């Protein structure tokens, strides 16, 4: 639900949601919305914090994830939620 001309905004992540990025295989400091999301994506996958039967629904409460977010758990259907969650961690060039 997010237009496609929003997810190529250039951005770069502060001090941190930068460490998150590079600990799932990053090495850039400005990205485009998808990229960081795609990255968001692989550091879920990857740590299982995704419930394993309604899979839409994310844990984070006790992550690093959650604490840049600021929210226990989300729902990956709620995009713009999600983008403005991310959108407080970084800087919008
Ligand atoms: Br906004 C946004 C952009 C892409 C998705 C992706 C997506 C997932 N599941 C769907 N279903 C349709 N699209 N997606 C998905 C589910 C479990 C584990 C990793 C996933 O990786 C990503 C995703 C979800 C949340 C964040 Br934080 C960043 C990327 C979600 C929200």
């Amino acid at each position: 639900q997010i237009p496609a001309s929003e997810q190529e905004t250039l951005v770069r992540p502060k001090p941190l949601l930068l460490k998150l990025l590079k600990s799932v295989g990053a090495q850039k400091d400005t990205y485009t919305m998808k990229e960081v999301l795609f990255y968001l994506g692989q550091y879920i996958m990857t740590k299982r914090l995704y419930d394993e039967k309604q899979q839409h629904i994310v844990y984070c409460s006790n992550d690093l994830l959650g604490d840049l977010f600021g929210v226990p758990s989300f729902s990956v259907k709620e995009h713009r939620k999600i983008y403005t969650m991310i959108y407080r961690n970084l800087v919008v060039v």
